[PDB]
């Protein structure tokens, strides 16, 4: 059930792995990271071993790719947070009841983006006492999307007159999406935490 | 691995079966029910056969037995709402997201269905009708909630993410529980009744 290339974590259900620079894994992190990031310098990256996170979020991922009958559903987003959040996260993902009010509020759900430079603000990855900044990158089930709204707390119906047939996530701008909101546990998977500094 | 007592449902993944009157499921049901609100009148009684929310609930049923070591860890409580949430429910579940939250901003169950039936949960629509769900939850290990709370309390401050599975008013006699996470309550029976 659990990926095959995952370090064995003999019967433990939960691992922060450190990548190695050079290997694919690490480079392509951190290509994403420095295509808007630049400035700033990667300390380490760890791949998070999360057993119970992986499961539900893969069921969800595959009850999406049933009801939107395609497999076009998931994306690789960015997320900073604060230290203190950072072992939450690693254990329990994303908790929308946890989430700052975004400066531009699409919704009242966890944030993702797509470029690495938007999560790397101190507003989000806020510096710790050592300068150290905190940015996951995500597998998150956006789905099917449409502009949300500061008012939402779940992502509004497709159609009005079906309330209960929602779409799976929303953005900012659907010609052109920069962030995704997301209102429900397990859809989003934290996959890589980002150990970075000016 | 859809349960053995659900119907067929022709290769589709949402159902409301209405149950048959004077069978053993919709017999039991009534009892739970009847215990405690043996004064009100019951229209009906559906199964909710909801293949991705079972499947969900599942998951974190198999989870929570592995973390507690023991199979203790699901209990049958009631949940009253007004008629406008229930097609959300039937499809979606329990959503903290959407009274009194004196124990936390989770979603809430009652042990006695006459606790759900007050008109504040279970809201009467024009003609009396009033809804009240039957629902699997997953209380594992309890502890006492306290307002304001956005998930259940650490077991020990020392480990601050190895938390509790729910919160209640009161450990040794609960009364009613409180789960902050999605699929950890699976919405198994709608009443339909009026008082
Ligand atoms: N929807 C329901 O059925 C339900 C709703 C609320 C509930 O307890 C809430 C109160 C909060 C103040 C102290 C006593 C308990 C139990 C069940």
């Amino acid at each position: 059930n659990l990926p095959e290339h995952w370090t064995d974590m003999n019967h433990q259900l939960f691992c922060m792995v450190q990548l190695e620079p050079g290997q694919s894994e690490y480079n392509t992190i951190k290509d994403k990271f420095t295509r808007t990031c630049s400035s700033y310098a990667i300390e380490k990256i760890e791949r998070i071993q999360n057993a119970f996170l992986w499961q539900s979020y893969q069921v969800k991922k595959r009850q999406m790719d049933i009801k939107n009958d395609h497999k076009n559903n998931e994306r690789l987003l960015f997320h900073g947070t604060d230290a203190d959040s950072v072992p939450y996260v690693n254990q329990h993902g994303f908790n929308r009841s946890c989430a700052g009010k975004n400066a531009v509020s699409y919704g009242k759900g966890t944030y993702f983006a797509v470029d690495a430079s938007y999560s790397a603000k101190d507003t989000y990855s806020k510096p710790d006492s050592n300068g150290r900044k905190h940015m996951y990158v995500v597998r998150v089930l956006t789905g099917v999307f449409t502009k949300g709204r500061a008012g939402l707390v779940t992502p509004p119906p497709k159609n009005p007159h079906n309330p209960t047939d929602l779409f799976d996530s929303v953005t900012n701008n659907t010609r052109s999406p920069k962030l995704f909101v997301v209102f429900f546990d397990n859809q989003a998977y934290p996959e890589y935490l980002i150990t970075f500094t000016a």
